[PDB]
């Protein structure tokens, strides 16, 4: 797709920590915009585990391929994929990472993953009201299996968090989300799950035909995360 | 020693702290707006306990149902339900939770619930005047039975707190409240109370006919809180 | 005589700290407005004590009656009634409560009540010039009997303080104040004092006929404060 | 591709800690306005002491008379009288008080009163330049006998201090000062001194005929301050 | 970018930490501009190492030649080059230096270079959201061989980081990046690699014919960095 | 929403720590203006010492004459005279005083007076750049005899310091400085020196004829400062 | 003109730490201007040393000649000359002096003079980005001989530093720099070096014919600095 920023003027500039007369945080709103322009990714609970899949859209030959990993591990049993401002995502991810370690070193085990996400969420929410500082313009989803079972959560710049059966984020959210909204199959076995997924991913962003090379990872109850190899993903491609 | 935040290294530019020529905190007003756009919930004292009921309006098949719990526990004998900016509600809930724990660990027992709400209220009141920081865009109600007996309180973004015999909050407040204002029956036994309630909740938000699946829980003097199961609630539905 | 510096800069660009070209603090003025929009109340010295009386105007049946106490106790011998921003009023009261305890624990006795009011006044005054922080939108009057005798003080958002023989505050101030200004009887015995008072309160806010249920408390030299029970006040009503 | 002095003068931005292009601190100017609107008072050295006198203009019968003391003791040998924002005045006075005690506990004796006033003035001067904070809107005069002998000083919102033979402050300054400037008698004996003063006070504010009840206090070398009782003052009245 | 830019004042930027209504950080944008106006430089992986090359464009005879080193060493095994605000670049370079030592002293060895750059990047990222502080108007590329093997990354004012097979930075970025994008040869042996590079650099900035004297350095797996001598560089020139 | 309020806007910026497009600090300039409107004073090295002389322009009879000292001692061998904002002068003077003592207590002797001034000068220079603070609106001249010999220095609000043979400051600076500029006699003997001075001072400010009573003091190498008595000065007058 | 200000401009676009849409720091730019309006000075490496030369332009006979030293020592082997805001220059110089002592006291010897300048540069650079603080309006050049040999560096308000063979600064920079740029002789022996210099300085600022009295100092490898005496320079003049 063609790229270019026609707008270069500051234009309208509200302020920070100010509700609009209609009860809205415009800054948090503008933040959301940034994440809409991000890459597209999704994940869904299946058989006895959960998978993650993102559209790895590459440009130059000169990029170090794989090095542009979109799906990142926070720990062997839990990962997250993100979209929006790259820098903000990164730092936010590292926070989750250490945060995860903390619970492990104090309680001896990350029993409930829901909690890990709540913390990073709270981090984000702080910037939503604490005066002099810019909100994190990134949305990300955590998924993996904890003591309770296979889990999937998403988080937006406002610090909002929810649990899904399946969901997506980034540019093609609306599209891909609708596809699942209709064709999502409950206890779909992995092989088919990834299929339904890649299909859904396709339809969405695939206004531009070529799906390119998606990045896919999955974890099933009982064991650690598995990242699909170039060939394995291409198989479903 | 004085209670306050040591962190003050960060400089603050713009800040909320201006009374209008007519004696009003516009920021706190704008905040109130955000809560009106929140879901609808209510509660009321009855026979020998109190109950809480929230309208659990769901969208996608892809959401993890129950996980979107609106009625949250503070402790086995006190629960609260909130309305407004979701993020703000969550963080304000956890504050009350630990704050609750604190009274328990020093005094050995949370004797007066009124006090619990007062603390969380004051928290909110602080952002009402301390310059550089956006107020909490949320309102909530605490319900439970304490040393004094079944108690019902509500709280707005201004930090204003009041005890009720029955009340509501969120979107259809004015509506549902009027129904009760009219048909509220003093010592209505639980079964009939939950009914009157659900009826009241219906009328209000029910401009859109379908009541969907309401979330209801109750507690009665002498014991801990009881969350109604899917079928039980569907029974009154 | 060396002294360390916690903050490198004494202060930066902040609001709420500007004299109008005519020598007035407009914010403090606007703050006063909000208090004008509060409930009406008054107090007056009599025979050998002082009494406080406030108009308890109630709305819904759903309100927990008494729980909406306007006359508050700071200590068995000193009570205060407030008008203006409710949240602000509360927080200010608690400050006065602990502050009272403070003098007690150090000197072993609250010898002069004037001093207690001065301390809470100063608290208010600070927000009058210390930049980034909104003034307390509330006024209140303290009454009780100290080492000197029965005492009646009032205090506005400015932090201004005066001692009266009789006075009122809130919405119907100018009105009720005129009434006393005219028909206030110096050493009026209690029964008659409460009469003159209630009559005064009535005349004032009673543009709307029904006085409703007034909240009244009285203390006399030698003993602790006495709050009037529903029937007793209704007797004068 | 060219630079020059396009703007002769810089446009006005804020107002706190900003010199006007004519080298004036407008804020401090406005402050002064506030003091013009305050009550009128004066003081003058006499035979072997100095005296203070302030116009105690009372309104309602409901005010606790004397309690509205305008002349305030800093210590048995030094008093002060104030004019301007009443709250600001009070807090400043107490500062003067603790400060006076400070010198006494370290040096064992307040040898030179000039110093005392120097410290309070420096207090005010600080608010004249330290960014975020509104200046004290008040002007006061200190009088009392010290190691050097009877002394009289005045202080304005700018932190300016001077010693007079006689002077005044408040509303009718210009008027009263002129009267003295003309008929002031060098070593006038107390009785005639207080007369010359009350007359001077009269003329000034006495556009409105009734001098009402003045407040007068005096000290003479060798002993402690004396406040005139109602009858005594009424005698010169 | 042509110097024919339109001169103007500052935009309507209230403070640095505002998202535009389109989800963009304008300040970070403006910073990027500053980098485009810097010198041109590049680097690329080759045979068994990596090389760096920057256009050392000199003016006066009075400059101390070599002293204007654009290629700087962070450690014998890692170098970096920069473009944009010189001052910002330098400070940024030293941080990286000390940062590198720290890793060395705690772990005993700089195992993965990606981490080093990550640290310097997060530094910049901070100034992207933390209020009162101007972002680093600079972009730099780190290159050298670590535990994994030869590595090359780039970093911009936004703190965004990527690893390349080859890439450039500064003024003629777009031009030279294209050249390589087309004629870049995978495992090109040093001598030819430096040639392809110098040709690419030439083409790019060489609108003004003379390539002048380029600054080039290269390291290979197994040993320390080697900076080319004047004569050696002139050989490829 | 929005009843109709939108005309008024809230915003805060800077205008003190801001260079003009032409390279000048408007605030410091404005500061200078304030000093121009101050009293006129001068000083000049003579035979074997230095003398200071200020025009003590008095108004009302009610002022305490001498107490309005314009020439102030810093230590028995060094004095200074100031002009500009009275309040800022004083505080600044005291700073020099303790600053003087400091060197004495550490090195045992104030060897070089030039250093003393540099310190008070730096204090001033600091407020020229440190944001949130209004510069000192004053200029002064330091004179006395140090280890090197008789010295004379001047200092302005900007923190600029120069040593002179003779100079003046205040209102009629330009005038008096010119008279000297022409008729200044190098090693003029005291009696004549004070004459040349008074003459020079006269001419300048003497557009208004009457020189009134000048304040003069002089010190000569080998001993302490001498302040001229009313009659003595009157002799040259 | 009036108590009320006609302009309601609460804030303006001009501020600090803001990149312009074209990537420039306007504040740093304006700072440069002020250095342009400063005196003119230069330096150049010669035979086996380096020399400094500044135009000591004097006004009144009343100035203390030599006392206005423009060339200042940091230590017997390194001196610097500055141009721009005098006050800023001074404090900046003292910083480098103590800064030098620091290295000497820790390492036992100032090995590389480049480091010294770099430290003073970073100090400067900080005010380039740390929000609330005006940048240093001054540039200076350091010259001396260190462990590497004779060295010459220049430094601007931006914190940019460069080593030269010869250079100048201040008002007539461009002028004198060109002269050198053309007639500068590499290993010119001192006597001739100073000549080429004085001639160069002359040509430049000498639009006004009279070169007045130039201030010149030089050092040669192997020994300490030598400042030329009035007559010696007059010999070259």
């Amino acid at each position: 797709g063609a790229m270019g920023m026609q707008q270069g003027q500051m234009a309208y500039d509200r302020a920070i920590t100010v509700f609009s007369p209609d009860g809205r945080l415009f800054q948090v709103e503008y933040a959301r915009e940034a994440v809409k322009k991000g890459s597209t990714a999704l994940g869904m609970k299946f058989a006895n585990g959960v998978l993650l899949i993102s559209d790895k859209k590459v440009r130059s030959r000169l990029i170090e391929q794989n090095s542009i990993e979109k799906i990142q591990l926070i720990d062997d049993y839990v990962a997250a994929v993100t979209s929006g401002l790259v820098a903000d995502a990164r730092v936010l991810v590292d926070f989750a990472r250490i945060s995860a370690q903390q619970e492990k070193v104090t309680y001896g085990s990350l029993v409930n993953i829901e909690n890990l996400v709540k913390r990073v969420a709270d981090q984000m929410q702080q910037y939503t009201q604490y005066g002099g500082v810019r909100p994190y313009g990134v949305s990300l989803i955590f998924a993996g299996i904890d003591q309770i079972g296979p889990r999937l959560f998403d988080c937006d710049p406002a610090g909002t968090i929810n649990e899904y059966k399946a969901t997506a984020i980034g540019s093609g959210k609306d599209a891909v989300v609708s596809f699942l909204e209709r064709e999502y199959k409950e206890n779909l076995p992995e092989k088919e799950a990834v299929t339904l997924g890649i299909k859904a991913l396709k339809s969405s962003l695939e206004e531009g035909e070529e799906l390119k090379a998606p990045e896919i990872a999955s974890i099933t109850v009982g064991n650690k995360y598995r990242i699909y190899d170039q060939e394995e993903v291409k198989k479903f491609l």
